């Protein structure tokens, strides 16, 4: 059927945020150089009614010295949503990779961490979330009126179980998550919604421990709407019957949930790449194409706990997996795709991976048909 289908462009291809409008809106995380790409703006203005900054709006982007804010490249992104009628999520407000450092330094300028007595720590703590406050504050008063839906906190459960211990967690412990939430809500108002973002949301311990956490925080009052499951996953990990259970769970404590940077990796994990997008074989599309079918179909299914599925990303020309794309080669120097293999080198993020439904060249894939149609 859809695998029989013609790789037409994409350009002008059937929209794809049509085909779910009812279900939940379909967005694309974008670059600013997109925006100035002909291609690119097509297929956005044609199938993508969301629209999130992949890099522009994370912490380091918008105030890498205390005080000053560029909201120059983010407001590029806002102006061009607002300009097509797009939701706009925001790419978190904390997190902890790259996090600006001079959040963690003290009055004295020493880092906050080392401090040992409890009098000093407390006080390096209201230092810390003031600095957030203020930060969430200013970001927050400049788009409430445009952006609607907001990752608040991103990635803060590890995946041991356990609270990560980053810099934000180690002074000011779990109370950097609330005063993060209750932040965005005094600021933005009751109408913007309040997410926590992060990945491997259905696997355990960190699901579990990530469960046990927004019900904690919700009894407590502090204000969060839903949870944003980043979905970097592979065709056939995690199961669908897992990932259902994962947006069940969650919506069963009156929280939305939103497939926040979706992605399906043709590789494992460890991954094992192709070294060009060329060598990617016809099997692997379809293979893709009947997980996307499955994948889709649960979330359809879903669809009343589910109001957005955003795309980490436009089309197979870019995509952040492709930093995670290692090559293999064997003592001969041949590629090595078969996960179980010996191999002698590996060459990190030289391959190629093609995770969404359109092409390099722009033109349908074998996965877009799959989720195009209605069996
Ligand atoms: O953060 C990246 C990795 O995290 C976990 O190890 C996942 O199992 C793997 O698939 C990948 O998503
Ligand atoms: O969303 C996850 C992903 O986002 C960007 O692509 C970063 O560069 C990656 O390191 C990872 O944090």
């Amino acid at each position: 059927s859809y695998a029989k289908k013609p790789h037409i462009s994409a350009l002008n291809a059937p929209q794809l945020d049509q085909r779910y409008k009812n279900e939940f809106t379909i967005g694309a995380a974008v670059e600013p150089y997109q925006l100035q790409n002909e291609k690119d703006v097509q297929m956005l203005k044609r199938h993508f009614n969301s629209i999130v900054a992949e890099n522009v709006m994370k912490p380091i982007s918008i105030q890498p010295e205390e005080g000053k804010f560029n909201f120059e490249q983010a407001d590029r992104i806002v102006k061009f949503a607002k300009a097509n009628g797009m939701d706009i999520r925001f790419h978190t407000l904390v997190w902890h990779s790259q996090v600006p450092q001079w959040f963690f330094l003290d009055k004295e300028g020493k880092p906050m961490v080392n401090e040992t007595d409890p009098v000093k720590r407390e006080q390096n703590k209201q230092l810390l979330l003031k600095r957030l406050e203020t930060h969430i504050k200013t970001i927050v008063e400049r788009y409430k009126d445009d952006i609607k839906y907001w990752d608040v906190v991103n990635e803060v459960v590890g995946d041991d179980g356990k609270l990560r211990n980053s810099p934000w967690y180690q002074i000011a412990g779990i109370d950097y998550i609330k005063v993060a939430f209750q932040a965005a809500r005094k600021y933005g108002g009751d109408n913007i919604k309040l997410y926590m973002n992060d990945y491997n949301t259905e696997v355990e311990p960190k699901r579990t421990a990530l469960y046990n956490l927004v019900k904690q925080l919700k009894e407590e009052g502090v204000p969060i709407d839903g949870i944003g499951h980043q979905s970097h996953i592979q065709i056939g990990w995690p199961s669908e019957a897992e990932i259902e259970k994962t947006i069940n769970m969650f919506a069963a404590l009156g929280l939305d949930n939103q497939i926040t940077e979706l992605d399906v990796s043709m590789y494992g994990w460890p991954p094992r790449a192709y070294p060009t997008y060329d060598a990617i074989p016809k099997q692997k599309f379809l293979d893709q194409a009947a997980r996307y079918d499955r994948l889709f179909k649960l979330y359809e299914k879903l669809s009343d706990k589910i109001s957005n599925v955003t795309f980490w990303g436009i089309a197979d020309n870019h995509t952040w997996l492709d930093s995670r794309a290692d090559v293999y080669y064997d003592a001969n120097g041949n590629v090595v795709v078969d996960p179980n293999a010996p191999y002698a080198k590996v060459e990190k993020g030289k391959g190629k991976d093609a995770p969404f439904v359109f092409g390099p060249d722009y033109k349908v894939k074998p996965a877009y048909w799959a989720i195009i149609d209605h069996k």
